[PDB]
């Protein structure tokens, strides 16, 4: 119906001036979506109990099979969670570690979930090793490295229990090899927690085929759905593992469950994400039409995903070249986010500018970090946005730069 | 400016024929708060990064400081989570326990921390122990048994390090005397955690003179704003506990005890809870809206106190006095909440029976009550609120008269 680029920016709800590069960090949304968030809205004002009690749980039932269509999984397979570090920690957590069982990371592996286990490490006894990842490397040497750590624990000993995987990098973003990694965790014997914190919505995904022992993953980031909205996926064969949600709540299974009478007013493991802490469920019950959203008017998913691929490497490469710099590249650019150097070397004050400046005057905000002794900038396309825009961050990056 | 009862119906924004008995389960609003719900979702979808970057958090940081004004409390002691059940095992997770300490509840402890202590047991090598408490009881014998306990804990060699104090029971609920049982626990050297899900907007607090050694509470549940809203308070004395949200994110704090990357860059204890995993903030951006909404139009949180306490007493007797059975009291009842025992007797049928009564309240009578099982018998939770009046009351009475003869 809608071509892609600025056509498409009439059936969301940015003010004129804004370029919104930078779209998974709080979502972006259809006003189809927010017609409908606020129906709900008004649904809960209207009748809060009767909402909350009788009207919610089959909207999300929907919201789930819709999901798990879209990951090549069984309903029975996915359940709803607030964010991605909930869903990972919720992992950790509940996989039973001995001092000899080793967890396995990279130096790609997000912050919070290395605070995860440093923080579990202060009262088990399990211990850590990172596998080194210089970005940019290519995808068999980084598949190479994790072989080479899970052979030298397994000869030292120890046992290679877990190893925490990511599809894209937060920052700076790439796609890893995750279907590589996958696949070498299940010949060593080790357990596959794949952080898709970035996946679903934006690249296609098969878990019926990648069979990963746990899958993670922000629905916000690339489904059109507010945040926080994030889904879990246990296969049936290690659904044993989990046995309480964090925090625990009264779907907790003790090792030798019971629900409270007021639960009469599903499988163990769905009855554990489904008696929680008091939550919003809104962004969730918005999943249904998102994807409504991108059937009928972006064309399915897999043009959305071509676009956003396209665009990403078409207009990040015009970035560099407006910069005189370089995209981040060894496919990892098999995505919808281009990481371009900027042509800063390494700080705090230079920073704030930066942000403040592309927020204050130029209607648009970016997230950097210092890596390999210099400033990169994470870009990312999204099917309201055209060329012309990289293009336009180009030469504002390369003004303030001068600056 | 507006009188109590239906009067108020008209700043709130419930359908004419909802009544609303069980305001704390989603919260309940007026429109006032709506609308500015509404306005920061105009920004937030206008403006994403803009808003979330730059205009959240004096919000944010506004509605902290009324919140510890609300409690007399300093600001830097009062931080912001998700729901009470987070906040309470954020606590307990954080606090190092070895194996001859011992974690004190009662029979009142909300089932959820029970969990999350049998989890953490698997674990570590602390134990718990368990007050009785058989409701109805009075106030002070609950106290006499929880000091009972203390001192049998230290006659085994053993530690009573924490106890899990609340001020409302869920279900079946009444105000225990967590003033005592915190005195209590100062006086034998206990950690008190106190469960307040139940307390900010429904009755005065004083943390100041209360000093409890960590109180959370659910904003949701009675200062008019929505679900999920919560407030964890730790006094600056108990501070260093307290290194990391649940879950972990980027403002942990090493063991060692230096705590964030760059980007960063576009109180350690505060910073903790400022840096965590994506979440929504708006209830709590909706509590300076809320709080004016009690001052202008309802004359202030001492005359709102007061007209939940009357009409939860007037309206919980009318109810028993129509079922012809009793409410809960300590044969307690200095809140906005009465609980009211059905004259039906407890199998197989239980469950069809309750679900018969809830969607007969929901889909009939548009209304919804929580339901337990105590002492032989089924009792409902009535939740008095500032929209409703005692016909309200008297009503339900009725309604649910009718329905225990069909059940009979």
């Amino acid at each position: 119906t809608t071509p892609f680029g600025k056509p498409m920016l009439k059936h969301f709800c940015m003010n004129p001036e804004y370029r919104n590069l930078n779209a998974p960090s709080c979502g972006s949304w259809p006003k189809t979506v927010r017609d409908q968030w606020r129906r709900y809205l008004d649904d809960l004002e209207a009748q809060p109990d009767y909402f909350s009690e009788v009207k919610q749980g089959p909207v999300i039932q929907e919201a789930r099979r819709e999901v798990a269509q879209l990951l090549h999984a069984r309903v029975s397979e996915c359940v709803f969670i607030s964010n991605a570090t909930t869903g990972i920690y919720t992992v950790l957590h509940n996989i039973p570690f001995d001092k000899d069982d080793v967890i396995i990371t990279f130096s790609t592996t997000y912050g919070a979930i290395d605070n995860a286990i440093a923080s579990m490490a202060e009262t088990q006894p399990f211990q850590t090793r990172k596998v080194t990842v210089d970005l940019p490397m290519r995808g068999e040497d980084i598949v190479a490295r994790f072989e080479g750590m899970v052979a030298q624990i397994k000869a030292e000993g120890l046992h290679p229990r877990l190893a925490v995987l990511e599809t894209i990098v937060s920052i700076p973003a790439i796609r890893m090899p995750f279907e590589s990694l996958v696949q070498a965790c299940q010949r060593e014997g080790v357990l596959s927690l794949v952080d898709g914190a970035h996946s679903i919505g934006q690249f296609s995904l098969n878990l019926e085929v990648l069979q990963p022992d746990f899958f993670i993953m922000d629905c916000h980031k690339w489904l059109f759905v507010p945040r926080p909205c994030a889904a879990l996926y246990v296969p049936e064969r290690n659904q044993h593992y989990i046995r309480s949600t964090i925090p625990p709540s009264f779907g907790f299974i003790p090792r030798d469950p019971a629900l409270p009478l007021w639960s009469k007013q599903a499988t163990d493991f769905e009855t554990i994400f489904a008696y929680v802490a008091t939550s919003d469920n809104m962004p969730h019950m918005c999943i249904p039409t998102a994807l409504k959203f991108r059937r009928e008017v972006c064309g399915g998913e897999e043009a959305i995903y071509q676009y956003l691929r396209v665009l990403a490497k078409e207009g990040g490469d015009r970035v560099a070249a407006i910069l005189g710099t370089e995209v981040l590249d060894e496919e990892m650019r098999d995505c919808g986010i281009a990481t371009v150097r900027l042509p800063l070397a390494v700080v705090g004050p230079a920073v704030h500018y930066l942000s403040m400046t592309l927020a204050e005057t130029h209607k648009t905000w970016l997230p950097l970090i210092d890596h390999g002794g210099y400033i990169w900038v994470r870009l990312c396309a999204q099917i309201y946005l055209d060329t012309s825009d990289f293009e336009w961050i180009g030469n504002v990056l390369k003004e303030i730069c001068e600056t």
